[PDB]
Formats: C-alpha cells, sequence, structure tokens
C-alpha cells in the first residue's frame, strides 16, 4: 500500500467522521473572543476543526503529521482553557480526541511506509 498522496482522501473522510460526531461541536469553528475576551491571553495559537479543513483543502499540507500536529493543538488548547477535569466541553474534547487518535494511527503508518518504499532504492 505504498500510495504516497493517498492519506489526503483518508484525512478528508476521518474529518468528516468528526463533523458527524456530537463531540465534535464546540470545536467545529474558531473561539469567539466576546464570550471569551481572555482566550487570546491563555491560547498563543488557536486552532478549530474547520480551519484544518480549509488548510488540507487549500493544498498547504505537506503531510499528515502536519494536519495530526494542528489536530492535537485544537485539544491542548481546551486542556490549557479547562477550570477543572470535569468540564463538558473538556470531557467532549478527550472522547473526541480518543476517537481521532484511534483513526489516524493508521494513516500516518501507511504514509511513512510509503515514502520509506520510495526511497528504497534512491
Ligand atoms: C462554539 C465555539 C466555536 N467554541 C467555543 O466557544 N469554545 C470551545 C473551546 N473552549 C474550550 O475548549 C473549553 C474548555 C473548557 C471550557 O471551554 C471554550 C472557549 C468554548
Amino acid at each position: 500500500s505504498y500510495d504516497i498522496q493517498a492519506w489526503k482522501k483518508q484525512c478528508e473522510e476521518l474529518l468528516n467522521l468528526i463533523f458527524q460526531c456530537e463531540d465534535s461541536e464546540p470545536f467545529r469553528q474558531p473561539v469567539d473572543l466576546l464570550e471569551y475576551p481572555d482566550y487570546r491571553d491563555i491560547i498563543d495559537t488557536p486552532m478549530d476543526f474547520a480551519t484544518v479543513r480549509e488548510t488540507l483543502e487549500a493544498g498547504n499540507y505537506e503531510s499528515p503529521m502536519e494536519l495530526c500536529k494542528d489536530v492535537r493543538l485544537i485539544f491542548s488548547n481546551s486542556k490549557a482553557y479547562t477550570p477543572s477535569k470535569r468540564s463538558r466541553i473538556y470531557s467532549m474534547s478527550l472522547r473526541l480526541s480518543a476517537f481521532f487518535e484511534e483513526h489516524i494511527s493508521s494513516v500516518l503508518s501507511d504514509y511513512k511506509s510509503a515514502l520509506r518504499f520510495h526511497k528504497r532504492n534512491t
């Protein structure tokens, strides 16, 4: 399975699954700096799943590792903002993260395998 390009549609389909999860609701759009006027004091780099989908569809990811780093930033930002480990929105974040990690591992493995095959004889 040595298709170097296959990660992109695999990531589009996984973003579609994430958008169907009720747990994605708080993460589908950039945080509004009205309801949370301090947000930028805590969080240096906002990220959300619509920004990730747009960056992918623009042709602005070179690899599924870069997409993975942005998705993990959504979850670390939610960790940085939660008052406790017992919030609705942080709790939703940890379930969505488990689901994402379960599905992205094969995408990453297949991509890195494809790149090693492409360099086998270099
Ligand atoms: C719908 C809109 C785009 N999202 C939004 O307003 N958010 C999502 C990010 N966020 C958290 O991560 C959080 C952790 C604990 C409590 O809140 C809050 C600032 C609320």
